[PDB]
């Protein structure tokens, strides 16, 4: 089901009219995939899927559909209806969420821990994957580089 990865990447990229660039990020992968007293995985940088808790300090982020960022005061609270791939991506100074066809971005410094617990296929991301995108001929094309 490569088209799921391709659609994600096409939505991520939209670039200027004449772009040919390699994008290196914690993109959804195809090698590991998991489908299961809860599951714990460590050292994740991002997590994608077709109740998820990512611990951090002072802030943490969870998805139960409702997604929230709160201490332990709240910074984010969004509710939404459900070939879209969803997921969370986090960095020292920001949180990026991919939900229901929209990309959201929140800014705040937080110490993240590589600990994620969940209670439905999951796609954990441990490292950076590179993709090349080229839209120079008017159509955006995605390939490996
Ligand atoms: C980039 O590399 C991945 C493998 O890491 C390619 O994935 C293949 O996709 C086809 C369908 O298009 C599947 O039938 C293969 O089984 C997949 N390979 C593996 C190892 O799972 C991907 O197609 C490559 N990108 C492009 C544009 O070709
Ligand atoms: C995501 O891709 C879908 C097509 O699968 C498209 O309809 C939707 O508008 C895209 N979202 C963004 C933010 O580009
Ligand atoms: C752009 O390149 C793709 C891939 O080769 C091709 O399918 C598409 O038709 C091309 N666009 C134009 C306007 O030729």
């Amino acid at each position: 089901h490569w088209n799921l990865i391709e659609n994600f990447l096409l939505n991520y990229s939209i670039l200027p009219p004449n772009s040919d660039v390699v994008l290196g990020d914690y993109f959804p992968t195809v090698q590991p995939w998991f489908n299961c007293l809860y599951v714990t995985m460590e050292n994740l940088k991002a997590l994608y899927w077709d109740h998820v808790v990512v611990k951090g300090k002072p802030y943490s982020i969870t998805v139960t559909a409702i997604i929230c960022i709160c201490k332990g005061d709240c910074r984010l609270n969004h509710k939404f209806p459900i070939n879209m791939l969803y997921g969370l991506q986090w960095f020292t100074d920001e949180v990026v969420a991919y939900l229901h066809g929209a990309i959201y971005r929140i800014s705040f410094e937080n110490k993240w821990f590589g600990t994620v617990t969940l209670g439905w296929w999951f796609n954990p991301v441990y490292d950076v994957t590179y993709y090349r995108v080229n839209n120079k001929n008017g159509t955006t094309i995605v390939s490996n580089c």
